C-alpha cells in the first residue's frame, strides 16, 4: 500500500490520469486554499510540471505522486473528509445565508469620535471563517482593512500571559467581569482593574509587555506576534487613526493618572509613554480574512491553523477565552454569554472577533454600532449562528433539537 | 454474522462457555453497574437462568444470547469501548487519587446556623461520578443523605424553563451575575433579581413552578421531576432542616417582602406560602450517588443517562449550565469560572453539584465550608480535577499541554 | 413705682378708665391669643368682673390691677414690645402675602397609595405660626386634621434622646444623610440605619421608646408627650390610616425583617409589634395650629412657648434640629438646606414642620406632593419665606442686604 | 453732652488727667489691638502728641478729645461693653484653657507625602480668634506661616459666587455632600462635582474665577481678594509647596482629565493650566492671626471686621457657610456637623478655619492629622469649644443648660 496512490485512485475515478484542475477543484472543495502555506511544496511542483511539460495537462499516478509527496498527510485528511467540518461546501452556504440575514439589519450609528472611523461607510459588512484545520470562506467586504481597536485587548493579554505567566499578569489585573453597574469604575476592591478587556485593564496589561525596551521595539514585538497568529496575512497599522486617538484620549489619560496614583503599573513604568503604546495597539489594522485566522489560532489551542507553528501557550489561550466569554462585549457580555455562549471580543471600528473553540475562528465587521458599542450586523449574525448550529458553549453534542451540527456528516 | 454472537466470543476467549461471574466482572469493568435500569431485562433473564439448575453457572452461545438479546446494543457499546471514557477503570483510579488528596484539606467551618447541619460531622467526604453514558464510580461517604440547599436552585430553574420557556421565566428574573459588589442587592436595574442562582432569584423562580396548584402538590411535582433526573435513585426530604429554615429565614422573609413590594412575583402569588415552598425545596435530601446522576442529566442534554428518558428540554439545560458558569459559587463564581471553567452549584450543607458537559456529572460533599460558603474539600477537588484533565470549558481538545484526556486511549 | 400701674398708664394714655375691649385688642395685636394658658388667670377675672359690675365696661387703675396682677410679667413683655417679633401685626401681613403667593402653585399629585390620603382635596392649604413667645397667626385651612406621617420621625427621635440620651440612641442609628443615591439602602457601613429620618431609622428609634411595656401604654406615653409639646392643643389619631398602613406596608415589613437579621434592634425586641407601633405613630393627627406649637417647642430649646412647660432636654432638641437640617426632606434635603437652610421635616400627607430656631415654629399643609414626596405649596412657601427674611441658618443678623428682619424694629 | 468726654470721665476716674498707658491698657482690655486699622487716626494722633511732651505723659480732657475725636463711635462701644462679647477678658481665659487641654492630645501623623509639610514640627499648635467686632486674641504659634491647602477651597468658592452669582457658579458644581460611601467619585449624577469643597469641585470652581485672563493675573486677583478679607495681615506664598504639589498631584491630574472628558469646565478652559492655578491656590500661606480674620469676614456677612470694608456679597457668604457646614471636614463632615454644629474647613497642613456666625471667626493650626485628614488638636479644640459655649448652630439662645454664653454679661 502507498498513501499517495490510494489518494490517486480516490480522485482518479477508476480512470487512468487526473486533470490538474479536477484536482484543484477537488482540493478547494475541502475549504483549503491553494495559497495555503502548508501546501506550498505541492503547489510549487504543480506549477513546475505545468512548465516542464506543457504537453498534457494530466497526471500519471507517479507525477501526482511527485507533487503530493511533500504534503501528503495533510492532503489525505482533506480528501478523506477528516477535517473538523467534513462537508465544508454546505457549511459555507449556511454562512452565506446567515450573512444575508444580517445584511438587512441596517441600524446603528458609526463611531464618530475621530474623522478616521467616521470615514467608514455603513454598508460595509463582511464575515470570514477559518477553521481549526485551515478551511476558509469569506462573503462580503472581507478584504477591507480596519483597526482592531478593542479587538486587540485579548490578543495582547494572550501575549502577556504567554510571556509572563498567569500569576504575574493577574497580580496586576483582575479576572472577573465588573458587573453591569460598574462600567464607570476603573479599579475593583483590591485596587486592580476588573479584567483585561476593560480600558483600564488593557492599559495595565499594555504596561507589562516587553518591559525595559523602547516603544518602537515593543510595537514590533507585538506585530511579529500578531503576524504569526494570522499566518502572515495582513496585519497593518494606520498612523491616521493613531494621531487622532492621541488627541482624544482624555478618558484614557484620566485612567492613566488614576492608575499611577494607585500604583497599579509595574515599578519603573513611564505611564504617559505606555498610553502612546496603547494608542498605537488600537490602530493596528486587519482585514476580516487576516483576523479570522487569528481567532482560529485561539480556537486551535494556540497553533496557527494555516502554518502549524505554535504561537501561544495553552495557558494563554485558555485564559483569554475565559475572559472573552464574560467580559468581551462591553455591557452586552452578560446577555451575549447567555444567548450566544461564544468567546468574542467587539471593537468600535465595527469588528467582532469570534471563537468557536475546537472548531473555527471568525471576524465580522460592520462599522455601525448599537448603543452599547457593538457592530449591529455582527451581533445579529452571532445570534443567527448559534440559533442554527450547536456551537453554544452549552449546547449538547448528542441531543440538540433541530440545531444543525456541522461536525457531522449524515 | 450475528452481533449477539460476535460479543459472545469477545468475552468467551474462544473458550467453552462464559461463567456468569466472569461476564458481570467484565460488565462492571466498563463502569456500568448491574443495577442499571437499561439492563433490567438482561438482569431479569440472568436471574431466570440462575434458577434453571444451580451449578454449572456457564452460558452457551445461545443462553448468553438469551439474556443479552434485549440490551445488546448497549452491551456492545460498553464492550467495544465506545463509552465517553473508554478506559474507565483507569479514570476512576485518578478519581481516587484526587479524592484522597482532597481528603487532607481539613480546614473550614460547618454551617452551624441550623442545628441540623451543625450535627453533621466535618470528616464526611464523598465523591460520585456519573458519565453521560451511565458509567459510575464513588469514593467516600457517597450513600449518606444530605440537603441540597442551594444546589437545588439550578434544578428548579431547569424545571421552570422546561415547562414555561426562556422568555416567560426571564420576565421575572435576570440572567447575568451580580458583580462582586452585589451579593448584597436583591434587584438589578430592571427591578428583577440578578439571576436564578441568588436567593432573591431562586425565590422568584419558586413562584413560577406549577402555579395555581397548592404547595403540597407543587412539592410532589418537583419531587417527581427530581426523581426523573436521578434515575429514581435517592431523593428525600428532612422535615428537621425544613423546620429550622422556617424559624430562621428572617433574611428570606426580608427578601420576600422586598419582592412583594416591588411586584416581582406573578400575579396571584401568596408570597408567604412561596417562602414555605422555598424552604421545603432546600431541605430536599440527596446522596452523592443520586445527585451525581442529576448532574449527568444536565451533562447529557436533558436525557437521564441511566434510564434514557428525556427529562429536560435542551433550552432548559443550556440555560442552567450557562448560569451555573457565572453565578454558581457565591462570591467565588468569578475565580471559579476562570480557574475551573465548569458549571457547578454549591450549597451550605457542603454540596457541590458539578457538570462536565458531554462527559459526566458529579456531586461532591463535605460539610466544612470556606469563608465564602463553598465546601473546602469540594473546591480543592475541582481545581485538582481540571488541573489533571482537559475538562476546562476552554481547554483545547487537540493541543492540551501535559493534561490527560480521559476520552482517549 | 408700681409693676401693674405704669403698665396701666402705658395702655391708658393719660385717661381715667380703659374700655375692656380696648384692652383686649391691644393684647391681641401683640399676637397673643386670649385663650393663652399663661393668660387664663387674667381672662377668668376679666369676665368675672364683666358679671360683677356688668354695667360699665371700663377699668379704674385698681380694677385693671385686679385682673393683670396674676399675669403681669407676661403682659408687660407683650406691651413693651419685648417679644421676639415686636411688630407682629406687620409680620402677619407678610405671611398672608406669602400664603397667597403659594396658593397659586397648583401643581403636584396627592398621595393616593391609601384611600385615606387620597380622601384629601388638593386645594387645602394652611399655614400656622407660633413664636418662641406664644404669638400666633394662621391663614388658610389651619383647623383641618391630617396625619403627621413622617413628620413624627423627628418628634419620636427627640423623645428617645430625651429619655435615653444621645450616646445610647446613636448606638442603634446613624447621624448623617445617606448621600443622594443611598435611598434604597437600609444600613450604612456599621450596619446601622443612616439616620433617624429614614424609614429604617425611624423604625429602630421606635424600638427604643419605653422598652418592656405593651403597645397601648407605649402609645399613651408618646401621646402624653406630644400633648405637652403642643400645649394640649389638638393631637389625635386616625384609626382609618392605621389600618391601611398596616395592610400595605410591605416595604416597612421588608425593612423590619432586614433589621432583625442584621441585629439592629435592642435585645428582646418584638419586631412585628414594633412595626405595628410605628404604623400607629404615623397615623397620629394634628392640625396646622396644634403642630405649629410643637415646632415652636423645638424652636424654643424644649420649652413649650404657650405653657412654659419644659418638655424636651436641650440635648434632645439640638440633636433633632441638626438632623432635620440635613435629612428632613427626603431627596430634597441637600437642596432644601442649601436654599432654605431651616430645620424642617416633611410628610406624605402634605405637611412640612418648620423651625426657625430662637424665633418660631410653623406647619404648612397642602396634600399635593411633588415627585420627591414634599408638598408643592409647602416647599414654595419656604423658599419665599427665607428670600424675604434673614431666617436662613447662615444669613447674617447684622449685614443682610435687602432681606427683612422681623426681630428688629425700624 | 459730648460723647468724647462722656468717655473721658469713664476712663478718667473722676480724676485729673488720664495717663496714656492707662488708656491703651484700658483699650487692649477691650480686645481691640492698638494696630486696629479703624484706630489709625487715633493712634497717629497719639503718636503725634506723644512727640510734643516728654513731660506730662497725661491727657487733658481736651487732648484726649483731640485724639479720640475721629474714632469716637468705635471707641465708645468698646468701653460701653457693646461688643459681641462684652466680657472679652474672661472669654480669652477660657480660650486659654481650651488651648491647654488640646495641647495634651499628642496623637496623629504629620502629612508626609511632600517634604514641605513633612519638615513641620508635630508640636506646633496655635489658636486665633477674631470677633465680628474686631476683638482679637491668640495663644500658641499664631504668627508661623503655613499653607492653606484645602482651607482655600471655601475662600475661592466665595470669590466665585461673589463675582458671578450662585446660579451661574452652580451650573458647574453641585451643592450637597456626596455621602460617606462616595468620597471616591468625582462627579454626581448630573455630571457635576458634588460640591465646591471636594477636590473635583474646587478644580471646577477654579476654572470659573476671572476667566479669560492669564494665570499670573488670576493669581494676583485672588491674592488681593484675600488681602481684603484679612484686613491686610499676613498672606503669602510658598513656592516650595507649589513645586512639590505639581510633581505629585497625580490624582489631581486624573481628576482634571476626567472633568475635561465629561465636559465639566466652561468652554475655552485650558485644563492643565487650571490645575497649575489650583496648585498655586493651595500653596498660599497664612498665619493663625491673619487667617482668623478671613474667618471673621465670613462670620460678619462679608464685612472684614477690622477694616469695615465689604469684601463678599451676603449671597456669597451664606452659600460658603452652608457648604462648610456639610462638606468641610472630609469624611468627618457629618459627625462634625452633628457634634460641633459650626461651619469649618480643614486642610492637610493642619489648619482648621472655623466660623461661629454672628460672633467670631477662628483659625486653629497643629500639623498632626488624624486618620481622616483633620488636625487632631484642632478637632479636639472645637469639640471642647462647643461643649463649653452655646455656639452650636442649633443651641437655644434662651435655654441652653449649663453651657456658658459669651454674648451675655451676668
Ligand atoms: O458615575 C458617577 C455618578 C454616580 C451616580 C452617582 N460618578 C463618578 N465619578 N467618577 C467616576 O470615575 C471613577 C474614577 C475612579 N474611581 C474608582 N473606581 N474604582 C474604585 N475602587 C473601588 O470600588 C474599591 C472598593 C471600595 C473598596 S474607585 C471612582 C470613579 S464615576
Ligand atoms: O434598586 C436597586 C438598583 C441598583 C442597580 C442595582 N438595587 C437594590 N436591590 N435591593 C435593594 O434593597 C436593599 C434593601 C436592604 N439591603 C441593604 N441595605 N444596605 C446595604 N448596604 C450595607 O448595609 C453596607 C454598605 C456600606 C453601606 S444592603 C439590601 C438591598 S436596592
Amino acid at each position: 500500500p502507498s498513501l499517495e496512490d490510494l489518494l490517486f485512485y480516490t480522485i482518479a475515478e477508476g480512470q487512468e490520469k487526473i486533470p490538474v484542475h479536477k484536482f484543484i477543484t477537488a482540493l478547494k472543495s475541502t475549504g483549503l486554499r491553494t495559497s495555503d502555506p502548508r501546501l506550498k511544496e505541492c503547489m510549487d511542483m504543480l506549477r513546475l510540471t505545468l512548465q516542464t511539460t506543457s504537453d498534457g495537462v494530466m497526471l500519471d499516478k507517479d507525477l501526482f505522486k511527485k507533487c503530493v509527496q511533500s504534503n501528503i498527510v495533510l492532503l489525505t485528511q482533506a480528501f478523506r473528509r477528516k477535517f473538523v467540518i467534513p462537508d465544508f461546501m454546505s457549511f459555507t452556504s449556511h454562512i452565506d445565508e446567515l450573512y444575508e440575514s444580517a445584511k438587512k439589519q441596517s441600524g446603528g450609528k458609526v463611531a464618530d469620535y475621530i474623522p478616521q472611523l467616521a470615514k467608514f461607510s455603513p454598508d460595509l459588512w463582511g464575515v470570514s471563517v477559518c477553521t481549526a484545520d485551515g478551511q476558509r470562506h469569506s462573503t462580503g467586504d472581507t478584504k477591507v482593512p480596519f483597526c482592531l481597536q478593542s479587538c486587540v485587548k485579548p490578543l495582547k493579554y494572550a501575549i502577556a500571559v504567554n510571556d509572563l505567566g498567569t500569576e504575574y499578569v493577574h497580580r496586576y489585573v483582575g479576572k472577573e467581569p465588573s458587573g453591569l453597574r460598574f462600567n464607570k469604575l476603573f479599579l475593583n476592591e483590591d485596587d486592580k482593574p476588573h479584567n483585561p478587556m476593560v480600558n483600564a485593564g488593557a492599559i495595565v496589561v499594555t504596561s507589562l509587555i516587553k518591559q525595559g525596551v523602547n516603544n518602537a521595539e515593543k510595537f514590533d514585538y507585538v506585530m511579529q506576534f500578531l503576524n504569526k497568529m494570522a499566518g502572515n496575512e495582513y496585519v497593518g497599522f494606520s498612523n491616521a487613526t493613531f494621531q487622532s486617538e492621541r488627541e482624544s484620549g482624555d478618558r484614557n489619560f484620566a485612567i492613566g493618572y488614576y492608575l499611577k496614583e494607585k500604583k497599579c503599573f509595574p515599578e519603573g513604568t513611564d505611564m504617559v509613554g505606555i498610553l502612546d503604546f496603547y494608542f498605537q495597539l488600537c490602530s493596528i489594522e486587519v482585514t476580516c480574512e487576516s483576523a479570522s485566522v487569528m481567532a482560529a489560532t485561539l480556537a486551535n489551542g494556540g497553533f496557527c491553523p494555516i502554518t502549524g507553528e505554535r504561537v501561544l501557550s495553552p495557558e494563554a489561550v485558555r485564559n483569554t477565552l475565559s475572559l472573552m466569554h464574560s467580559c468581551g462585549m462591553y455591557d452586552f457580555s452578560g446577555q451575549f454569554a447567555f444567548h450566544v455562549g461564544l468567546p468574542a471580543k467587539s471593537g468600535v471600528a465595527g469588528g467582532i472577533l469570534l471563537v468557536v473553540p475546537n472548531v473555527m475562528g471568525m471576524m465580522c465587521w460592520s462599522p455601525p454600532l448599537d448603543k452599547m458599542g457593538n457592530s449591529v450586523k455582527g451581533i445579529h449574525f452571532c445570534h443567527d449562528l448559534v440559533s442554527l448550529c450547536n456551537f453554544h458553549n452549552y449546547d449538547n453534542l448528542r441531543h440538540f433539537a433541530k440545531k444543525l451540527d456541522p461536525r457531522r456528516e449524515g
